[PDB]
């Protein structure tokens, strides 16, 4: 399996757009959180298949495979949302129908301070020019290298042929050997930030969830607790 | 600079160890937490002037300063204390005289959750065999790269000469071009368990403010608030 073949194969995996629409009537504290929450759950769901069509995932222990994926969807669905978000400054595209603002954020109580970090962050991403391929690539290692602790053995080697892969989609941009050290670099060392948001992003939620501002669903109450 | 001198002035940089001593009687809750914020205010101190040394940081902005340094003081304190334990498995070195093993973080309430993580951390660091002069450029990049942001380019620039400051490290050793790439990705997607950990550590501890379990006071509590 070529560097080329996987992200063909990532290509295919990738997970279709979730569609949400704007409540009927101004966003509340209550309208908003359930409209990302919404969302995030029925995002959840397609991460998952889409976690299972990557090369190697499923032959992972069924324990490490959702010990992957407890630990990274946060971040998984922040970089999905970031990648939207690039050519529009100043906004976040949870959905092609949910574009909300910045400012919006001051709805929800300590969410403005998210909203800007993954602007931010965006805003990053976008000088960066980052390219449809890396952004594959990206997304794939952050689930791949989300968990800090036969089957590490195989992890290893998936990190490591997704590193590969990254590499060649930056050579095959055809620009200086020292360049592609210098956009590797700078690609992830982004990482940590999303990271940061994740972590920012999931404390808030686990607090509106204690303060019961709002009902949880099927699959993202099993996510959130973890 | 060229990479060998910037990587001298980031030698020059290192500051001294602070010392600290396992207390009178066995651990307490509260005397456990007495020793590390203990340890932390006062290697506080030190980080300021290290960050001084660095090459461009007294350039930047009074404010950027300090919004670097208020951003990731936690991130460059874990990674010291990655790089002290890196020859000692199952043990945070966290002063010559204050080795604890995991078992010790059941003292306090939910810091072994974050020892769990700083040792598996720790442990990547070792099993890549990381080299001093890589640790330094990392520590730099921790401090550069910590904020999610004239002035402005005075950073990506900064950045940008310890990142090829470590592509250098990383080269001189002969490795392959493949494996350059390689070694490279994996200590910078270490950077993101790092900023994790970094997060938890300080949820942890503002958490401990609040039970006044700790008294965290001067210095560190204007790093905590932030
Ligand atoms: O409290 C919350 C709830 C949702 C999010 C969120 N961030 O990015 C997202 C991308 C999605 O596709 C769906 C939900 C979110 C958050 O950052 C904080
Ligand atoms: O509540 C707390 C207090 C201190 C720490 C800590 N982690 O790593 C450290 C390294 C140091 O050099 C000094 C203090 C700490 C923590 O993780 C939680």
């Amino acid at each position: 399996l070529s560097p080329e073949q996987l992200v063909l194969t990532l290509l295919e995996a990738e997970p279709p757009h979730v569609l949400i629409s704007r409540p009927s009537a101004p966003f509340t504290e209550a309208s908003m959180m359930m409209s990302l929450t919404k969302l995030a759950d029925k995002e959840l769901v397609h991460m998952i298949s889409w976690a299972k069509k990557i090369p190697g995932f499923v032959e992972l222990s069924l324990f490490d495979q959702v010990r992957l994926l407890e630990s990274c969807w946060m971040e998984v669905l922040m970089m999905g949302l970031m990648w939207r978000s690039i050519d529009h400054p100043g906004k976040l595209i949870f959905a092609p129908d949910l574009v909300l603002d910045r400012d919006e954020g001051k709805c929800v109580e300590g969410i403005l301070e998210i909203f800007d970090m993954l602007l931010a962050t965006t805003s990053r991403f976008r000088e960066l020019k980052l390219q449809h391929k890396e952004y594959l690539c990206v997304k794939a290692m952050i689930l791949l290298n989300s968990s800090m602790y036969d089957s590490s053995r195989k992890l290893a080697h998936l990190l490591n042929a997704v590193t590969d892969a990254l590499v060649w989609v930056i050579a095959k941009s055809g620009i200086s050997s020292q360049q592609q050290s210098m956009r590797l670099a700078n690609l992830l060392m982004l990482l940590s930030h999303v990271r940061h948001a994740s972590n920012k992003g999931m404390e808030h939620l686990l607090n509106m969830k204690c303060k019961n501002v709002v009902p949880v669903y099927d699959l993202l109450l099993e996510m959130l607790n973890a």
